DNA sequence: AGAAAACCCTTTATTTGTTATATAGTATTTTATCCTC
DNA sequence: GAGGATAAAATACTATATCCTGGTTAAAGGGTTTTCT
RNA sequence: CCAAAAGAAGUCUUUCUUUUGGUAACCAGGAU
């Protein structure tokens, strides 16, 4: 393929890479263990650096200075040997160290699980003791040569043993003799017991060490003998004498080496084809410890099998070294330089390597040549994995070295840190500030920030205006800021989009794209109505600006992510430009009715006419503008250019409506009039008070009805209105405005009694400590309901802090009761409420007690927040990751499976109750069948969008349930179609064909996390949602029946014993070991005896495990377990997400199927492979004879599906990038390139959006007509 | 020709030995003990 | 009583949001070399 | 892509030619 490489890539594979690859990489040979030489400046030579191996490091200078000039080029000086040539070529060219003994990789050694020890069937305990120099291994044996010398040789040792034996014995009859002749001395002369026991002792005690040594000799020639005739290949010999004597008496019949070329001969003599046979069978009889370990063993086997590629690449006989220039060392000034710290460890290869070589060709005893080849094998196992055996080779201060293999791992790696995310040009940051005048597309930007992105832009346009000679004149002009350059900048910047961004970026939103316009200052001035996109606050945030520069990038920022063309949250499809807190306060003040304000309507009294009635509203606002009249007293009016509300324009003007002109009478407010005003022309005229539902309403049916210039010219004009009538709507905050319920002493002394009398009944003995708790804490709790109520009740309409809270602008009313009535009870550091309660308010001041029982929970709020800010980025990571290859594909697969909707379940007495939560499991889908209810025409047709209408609709004509089109059900191949995903969240039309709907999933479930508390053993929050999306075993298990009957319980003691009986009678299933601390649970009743259960009823209250109801109830009943189960979460946390993103989730979740009958296919039993896969091979195989792999569908994580990816660059730069290179190098896999990420590690156009061959290959051309006109 | 003050190299050794604030999850080797023949 | 098979425990590896700035970058010992007297 | 020196033309100060010269890792502290 390529070399160089010009972008023509088809594929990328990874493999071993044998000694003859990395010597032919090589241009030459590092043997000496030299930098720079420290005088001159220059690179030594045959050293980490020499010029002749690696490239000159002058363009077009040899080392010797013979060539100079650029004309002598690709030719190698005669006198140095440098190639003359440019001196980019550093970065490219690699050597290689050529090793004096064989060294093992240890990335096949050590990595769990030992892949030498599976591929060899050796333990990695006693395999670090071979490759280590710790023990000999047995290479080789003869076998036969063994059985015909062995018969002899068992002769030569029983004469060998006999003689021996035979000598021993002779000694002990002297000794015998030697024991007479003491007996003769004895009896002889006189002397007693003395001397006879003396020389008795003597004599005994000699007898029996000749036996010792007799009986310690035959042990050894046995232990020779016995080794010697058992012996077998790969069997370790430790206790050196032991091979020693081995070698010397049978050094035939058999080879034994030591170190990495042990483990070498072993692998020449392996041949791969009898143990992969010997594997399957074991598979297919064996069963147990001995089958669990075939079926790991042949995964490595069969991949050296399969492969053309050699197992040998595991042991090495050269070094590759990596290029100078990504190895650098630089001069710091003073004389000092700052190595790489690779040179280090390239160095002590080198320096070992060298010693064991001039050790070997000088003659050494065998001790030290395997001391120093041990100590050469060290070394490369710290050169390319430092610290993963043993302790880490060290620099100054004590610090590890970076090893080659740390370039690549954690978040500082290769990958993540430079290949997924850079650093970019034309970029700026600063601190944002409120622009309130900006529009809703516009932003401000200091003008020196503009000056120098737009630099290039500035420097053309004053030499094109004749204000500069060249470019450079130009450029000093743009630095030195002369006054012509800010008229050229306000015309280069007109209509040139800029990318504006906040981190963390949790959504799609986090991105948007204005219009600069220059500004006094240094901060960035940001439109108020984008706030809640980028989740952005004023007390300190900063934003990052980018600036497009071709025609692509300056369309994509104008169609596709300018700031007024997004209004609407791609999660739920709710308006994300809506006026706020300010804004809802003026435009709630603004549209308020006061009943007997100024100048308000007076019906006739019989001496006058009527009072308060205008001709126009240009009349009504001259009399506001003399104090005659209130924005807020109620009026009637003369309106000719608003359109009327619907009854009235039916009840007056009939025909076809009012027609801009016609004047009707309305009674209304004048400040109702302003509002309505600010809407479009043809809306309706409304007539109500804006809370902030109200306009969210208006908002909604405008952004339906309208197209997106309206509204957001709409939602400009209310953020006017609404800033200018908060700025008069008299909104302070006083002390005097806090006022006090009036009777709180009579309600706390009312239950302070209570109280009293609960702890009088305790201190009596009538209940437990818990008891008591358990009262006081609902006493406390009715005290505080109380003191709210009254609090509640006393405050008037219009107190700015009830106004604010009942304008829906901000706040709760708890924290109205908590500043003005009453705290109430807190919680302990556990979590329970303390008793006392906290009974000051903020207003009164709490005393010294009452503020250290409050902190007590404070800290443990924030510290939540502080902990959970970080697991949901990494939710969102792997939620991003797993689902990176969906995308809207085909317009419609045309097929007819479906799920079915709740919709509106059928009330018990008979009515349509709606079901709440409708708009996220029944909106946007698109019907797989008809709707037909009670034998009426088919009410809804298949194939329709399914918008409000038409739930109205077919909820008149009476049906509850209605199959539609999922992503679950998709048959497409790749991706997902558009009709099965339906409606567009954002955009509110249908998806389009080159969407990327996952990525917009996880977005949009892992974005609202930080908004999702932690709640007080069932988990209930982000670690719940953790536990659902990688499909672990919940924390509180709750089994769930199998089969339907009814149940016999036994209330055993320290735990409960359920037993299911079943109604076909077959067998009983049992459930043991249930905990008395858990619950029974509850449907429609407490589980009783005797009670009927259904075939997926759950008995226990908690969570039941998703992987046995996909083993019980299949895989529909699994991904509806698991969809309500994430909503649920999320709608107790009060977030919309619509379903189908947690399906795209849940569909990316059931992709595979395990395998339990191999058959014929070439699918090893307990691996997981992809259902298409299984589906294709199957057929094939059904012909050529008939014998089908039998399949399971299985669940998998987000985890461990999506590092089960067909590409292992998009795996390696996930997570385990050691573990993903070395298996995917094992098995030589190649990689396609045909995801998103792949191809921006690549720098490649993505396949999705603009980038897919339907619209990158559009042609453009003039109409002929136009050509025509010119 | 000998003595003193400034270079060049090595290496943080790895014992029959100088190293104790995480948890949560999974996966793979021991290992200990129990059950069977 | 011996062997095997299954729980148990014990180690081994992996992951934990984004952005910015400021201070440091080897010591210690042995052998040797060169200059001065 | 920039600096310095020399030569030529004009302007009273730009253009042409020749030569030379041209970073990271750790630890720590903050912010949203
Ligand atoms: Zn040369
Ligand atoms: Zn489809």
């Amino acid at each position: 393929g390529a070399m160089l490489d010009v972008n023509f890539f088809d594929e990328l594979r990874i493999g071993l890479a044998t000694a003859e690859d990395i010597r032919q990489w090589s241009y030459g040979e590092v043997k000496k263990p030299e930098t720079i030489n420290y005088r001159t400046l220059k690179p030594e030579k045959d050293g980490l650096f020499c010029e002749k191996i690696f490239g000159p490091t002058r363009d077009w200078e040899c080392y010797c200075g013979k060539y100079k000039r650029v004309r002598f080029k690709g030719i190698i000086c005669e006198r140095c040997g440098v190639e003359v040539t440019r001196a980019k070529v550093r970065r490219e060219r690699m050597g290689h160290i050529e090793l004096a003994a064989p060294v093992t990789h240890i990335w096949y050694f050590k990595g769990v699980p030992s892949r030498l020890g599976y591929l060899l069937d050796l333990a990695p305990k006693d395999l670090e003791k071979i490759i280590y120099f710790a023990a000999y291994v047995i290479t080789s044996v003869d076998e036969e040569m063994r059985h015909n010398e062995l018969s002899t040789l068992e002769a030569e040792m029983a004469v060998e043993r006999k003689a021996v034996e035979d000598q021993r014995d002779g000694e002990l009859e002297a000794r015998a003799q030697k024991l007479e002749a003491d007996l003769a001395e004895l009896e002889a002369e006189g002397a007693k017991a003395d001397a006879r026991r003396k020389v008795r002792d003597g004599g005994e005690r000699e007898m029996r060490q000749i036996r010792d040594r007799a009986q310690r000799e035959l042990d050894r020639l046995e232990d020779i003998w016995s080794t010697f005739t058992k012996l077998a290949p790969k069997q370790l010999i430790v206790d050196e004498n032991l091979y020693r004597e081995l070698v010397d008496r049978y050094g035939e019949y058999f080879t034994g080496a030591m170190g990495a070329e042990s483990i070498q001969k072993l692998i020449e003599n392996f041949d791969i084809d009898a143990e992969a046979e010997s594997l399957r069978d074991v598979i297919r009889n064996g069963k147990g410890q001995k089958k669990l370990r075939a079926l790991k063993r042949l995964k490595v086997v069969a991949a050296f099998q399969q492969s053309g590629n050699s197992p040998m690449g595991m042991v090495l006989d050269a070094v590759p070294v990596i290029p100078p220039e990504l190895r650098p060392m630089v001069q710091l000034d003073g004389g000092r330089f700052a190595t790489s710290d690779l040179n280090d460890l390239y160095r002590r290869v080198i320096n070992r390597n060298n010693r064991l070589k001039r050790l070997i060709d000088l003659g050494a005893p065998e001790i030290i040549v395997n001391n120093e080849k041990r100590m050469l094998q060290e070394s490369v196992d710290a050169l390319f994995d430092n610290g993963r055996r043993g302790r880490p080779v060290t620099g100054p201060g004590n610090r590890p070295l970076k090893s080659l293999s740390d370039l690549l791992k954690g978040k500082q790696g290769r990958f993540r840190q430079n290949l997924l995310g850079k650093r970019v040009d034309y970029s700026g940051r600063s601190v944002i500030v409120v622009g309130p005048q900006l529009k809703l597309h516009q932003c401000g930007l200091p003008k020196l920030m503009a000056l120098e992105l737009f630099k290039p832009f500035v420097m053309k346009r004053l030499v094109d205006l004749n204000h500069a000679q060249n470019i450079k004149s130009a450029k000093r002009m743009v630095e030195r800021q002369r006054p012509q350059v800010w008229d050229v900048l306000e015309e280069v910047i007109a209509e040139h989009p800029v990318l504006l961004n906040r981190a963390p970026t949790l959504h799609r939103l986090g991105i948007q794209a204005f219009e600069p316009m220059l500004v006094e200052g240094k901060a960035i001035q940001l439109h108020p109505l984008v706030c809640e996109a980028f989740n952005a606050d004023f007390d300190g945030d900063q934003m990052a600006v980018h600036l497009p520069l071709s025609a692509e990038a300056q369309a994509e920022a104008r169609i596709l992510m300018l700031s007024s063309n997004n209004i609407l949250s791609p999660a739920s499809g709710r308006p994300l430009a809506m006026p706020r807190l300010d804004m809802v306060t003026g435009l709630y003040y603004l549209t308020t009715e006061v009943p007997g304000d100024t100048g308000e309507y007076q019906p006739a009294s019989g001496d006058h006419p009527e009072t308060g009635v205008y001709s126009s509203p240009a009349e009504a606002i001259m009399a506001a503008d003399r104090g005659v009249l209130s924005v807020r007293a109620k009026i009637k009016v003369r309106l000719t250019q608003l359109r009327p509300p619907v009854e009235i324009e039916a009840e007056l003007f009939g025909h076809s409506g009012w027609q801009p002109g016609d004047a009707w009478m309305a009674e209304t407010t004048l400040g109702r009039v302003m509002f309505n005003e600010l809407l479009p022309l043809g809306y309706p005229f409304v007539n109500k008070q804006m809370h902030k539902k109200v306009q969210a309403a208006i908002i909604n049916d405008l952004a339906e009805r309208y197209p997106m210039i309206v509204v957001a010219q709409t939602v400009d004009k209310l953020k006017d209105a609404g800033f200018y009538w908060a700025t008069r709507s008299g909104v302070t905050v006083s002390m005097a405005d806090v006022l006090v319920p009036p009777r709180k002493k009579e309600i706390l002394d009312h239950y302070e009694e209570r109280a009293d009398k609960v702890e009088k009944q305790f201190q009596r003995g009538a209940l437990n400590h818990d008891e008591r708790n358990e009262a006081l804490v609902e006493i406390w709790k009715e005290a505080t309901d109380e003191v709210g109520q009254a609090l509640r009740e006393h405050y008037p309409d219009d107190n700015p802090i009830i106004t604010i809270v009942d304008s829906g602008a901000t706040g709760n009313f708890t924290q109205t009761r908590t500043l003005a009535g009453m705290k109430g009870l807190v919680t302990n550091p556990k979590g329970e409420f303390i008793p006392r309660p906290v009974k000051s308010s903020f207003r009164e001041g709490l005393t010294v007690l009452e503020y250290f029982i409050n902190t007590h929970g404070a800290r443990k709020g924030l510290a939540d927040t502080a902990l959970r800010t970080a697991d949901s980025g990494y939710l969102t990571r792997r939620l991003v990751d797993v689902s990176q290859d969906v995308i809207v594909r085909e317009h419609d697969c045309q097929t007819e499976r479906g799920i079915v909707v709740e919709l509106a379940e059928r009330a018990p007495d008979g009515t349509l109750i709606r079901d709440p939560y409708i708009e996220t499991s029944a909106y946007a889908r698109t019907l797989g069948t008809d709707a037909v209810d009670e034998a009426g025409n088919v009410i809804v047709e298949r194939g329709q969008d399914l918008g409000d209408p038409e739930i109205d609709a077919l909820l008149a004509a009476g049906i509850t349930q209605v199959k539609v089109r999922s992503v679950l059900t998709c048959a497409t191949s790749t991706g997902v179609c558009a009709t099965c995903y339906g409606r567009s969240m954002a955009t509110g039309k249908l998806v389009d064909i080159g969407e990327a709907v996952g990525i917009v999933a996880a977005q949009s479930i892992g974005e609202p996390g930080t908004q999702l508390t932690m709640r007080t053993d069932i988990t209930g929050g982000l670690p719940r949602v953790q536990e659902l999306f990688e499909a672990r075993v919940p924390r509180g298990k709750a089994p769930i029946a199998d089969v339907t009957g009814r149940v016999r319980l036994e209330d055993g003691e320290r735990f409960y014993k359920i037993t299911i009986v079943p109604d076909d009678g077959g067998e009983e299933v049992v459930y043991d070991k249930i905990s008395k601390r858990q619950r029974l649970r509850v449907f429609k009743r407490v589980l009783s005896d005797g009670d009927h259960v259904e075939v997926g009823q759950q008995l226990m209250e908690g969570s039941a495990d998703p992987h046995e109801v996909l083993r019980v109830q299949g895989p529909r009943e699994v991904q509806i377990h698991l969809v309500r189960e994430v909503q649920e979460v999320y709608r107790a946390q009060g977030v919309s997400i619509h379903d189908k993103h947690i399906e795209v989730i849940v569909r990316q979740m059931l992709r595979r199927v395990t395998i339990i009958d191999s058959g014929s296919t070439e699918f090893l039993p307990g691996s997981l492979i992809d259902r298409a896969e299984f589906e294709a091979e199957n057929r094939r195989v059904v012909a050529e004879g008939g014998e089908p792999a039998a399949g399971r569908p299985v669940l998998m994580g987000i985890t461990k599906a999506s590092l089960a990816t067909d590409s292992w660059l998009s795996a390696a730069s996930f997570q385990e990038t050691t573990r993903v290179l070395t298996d995917a190098a094992i098995n030589c896999r190649s990689d396609k390139l045909n995801g998103l990420k792949e191809n921006v590690i690549i720098g490649k156009l993505i396949p999705a959006g603009t980038g897919i061959n339907r619209y990158r290959n559009i042609a453009v051309q003039p109409t002929e007509e136009a050509r025509a006109a010119a």
